């Protein structure tokens, strides 16, 4: 993509702004990013209902959080960090092959696309997701609070944190019990069996307990 191609598409895109929509500011930022050949582009809090199709191809970080987006365009193949939290996305495009961070919390997602093996961190909290695709083994931080998952996924001592608070999980599987002290699993506010709380209360506070750190209620 050439210089006139970019300025062209961005300039036309800016023309169709609603009142209150900061596409002017967005284009300034787009132009700044291309001129300086920058790795980062931040278009957060610009009241945007969409993005122009052609983002700068060299970017490694894209932040479009806090807008009113409904869809994201195809993403730069080079992208390592995508923040698009607090929008209205109903689905995500295919993810850049080497993405390392995915922050899409507070959207309207129902499904996730395939997750790159490079993924290290993801927050998908406050969406309407019901199942998870296969998880990257490299993944160390997954926040998924307030979705509608009906079960937990199946998982050297690296620090690992899984947040599944406020889902629809009803079964604590034996696979949790085989994780070790380095994994933390947050599981409060799920429709688990009446018995799960006191049962996990006595299990985890025991003198001889080995197994993941489990947070399983609201201090109850």
């Amino acid at each position: 993509s050439t210089y006139a191609d970019y300025f062209s598409a961005w300039d036309k895109w800016e023309k169709q702004a609603l009142p209150g929509e900061e596409r002017d500011e967005a284009v300034s930022r787009l132009k700044e990013c291309l001129i300086n050949n920058s790795d980062e582009l931040r278009l957060d809090r610009l009241n945007l209902s969409s993005l122009p199709d052609n983002l700068p191809a060299q970017i490694t970080l894209l932040n479009v959080s806090y807008n009113q987006l409904t869809n994201l365009p195809e993403l730069p193949v080079t992208l390592k960090k995508l923040y698009s939290a607090s929008n209205k996305l109903s689905e995500l495009p295919v993810l850049p092959p080497a993405l390392e961070s995915l922050q899409v919390q507070h959207n309207e997602l129902e499904n996730l696309p395939a997750l790159p093996d490079s993924l290290l961190t993801m927050n998908i909290s406050y969406n309407e997701i019901v199942s998870l695709p296969s998880l990257p083994q490299a993944l160390k931080n997954l926040r998924a609070t307030r979705n509608f998952l009906t079960e937990l996924p199946a998982f050297n001592p690296v620090v690992r944190e899984y947040f599944f608070d406020r889902n629809q999980i009803s079964h604590i599987p034996e696979s949790i019990l085989n994780l070790r002290n380095e994994c933390s699993i947050h599981i409060s506010d799920n429709p688990l069996s009446s018995h799960a709380l006191p049962a996990l209360q006595r299990l985890t506070s025991s003198p001889d307990y080995h197994g993941p750190r489990i947070y399983f209620s609201m201090s109850d």
